[PDB]
This record gives structure tokens, C-alpha cells and sequence, in this order.
């Protein structure tokens, strides 16, 4: 399968380096995109643990990011948690 990831363990990723967050039932690692991330490590690292998904889409992003995000999938939501 792929491995999906509870709430929960998302939820362990929000300190200073781990990063990760759901966008519409997708898990996004950017722990190593903070630096890297425009908006500023801190939006990103603060919304870390899951529910960004209406911050992702409050700021709108474009195609480029909508593809890249993709590429920074780890997998998806928990069956779970939904
Ligand atoms: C799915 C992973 C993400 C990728 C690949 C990504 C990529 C990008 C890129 C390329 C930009 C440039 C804006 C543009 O012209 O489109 C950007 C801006 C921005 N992003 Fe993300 N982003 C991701 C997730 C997030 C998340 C989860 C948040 C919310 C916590 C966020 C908050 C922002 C903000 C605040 C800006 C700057 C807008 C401003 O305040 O001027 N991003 N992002």
C-alpha cells in the first residue's frame, strides 16, 4: 500500500524541523523546504501538524506549486482519520 498517516503522527512533526501537515487529505513533507519554502519558515512550521489545508488555499498558490507539492507528496491522509 502506500502508507497513509494519522492525524496523530502528522500531528508528532511540529517542533522546529519536522513538518509535515494535510492539504486536502494529502500528507506534504516539507521539513527540508523550510528555509527554502518563499512564504518564510514559520508559516509553514507553525501550521505544521495537519489543518492547512484552507491556509494552503487561503494564500491560492499557483500551478508550479500545485505540481511541486506532488513531488513532496509522502502519501495521504489516514482512512482513519477522515
Ligand atoms: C504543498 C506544499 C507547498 C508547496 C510546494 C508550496 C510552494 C509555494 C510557492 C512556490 C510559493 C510562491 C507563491 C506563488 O507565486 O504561487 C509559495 C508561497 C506561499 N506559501 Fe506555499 N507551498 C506549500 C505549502 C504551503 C502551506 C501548507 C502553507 C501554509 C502554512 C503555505 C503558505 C504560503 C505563503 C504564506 C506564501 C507566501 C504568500 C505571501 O504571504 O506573500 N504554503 N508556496
Amino acid at each position: 500500500a502506500v502508507k497513509y498517516y494519522t492525524l496523530e503522527e502528522i500531528q508528532k512533526h511540529n517542533n522546529s524541523k519536522s513538518t509535515w501537515l494535510i492539504l486536502h487529505y494529502k500528507v506534504y513533507d516539507l521539513t527540508k523546504f523550510l528555509e527554502e519554502h518563499p512564504g518564510g519558515e514559520a508559516v509553514l512550521r507553525a501550521q505544521a501538524g495537519g489543518d492547512a489545508t484552507a491556509n494552503f488555499e487561503a494564500v491560492g498558490h499557483s500551478t508550479d506549486a500545485r505540481e511541486l507539492s506532488k513531488t513532496f507528496i509522502i502519501g495521504e491522509l489516514h482512512p482513519d482519520d477522515r
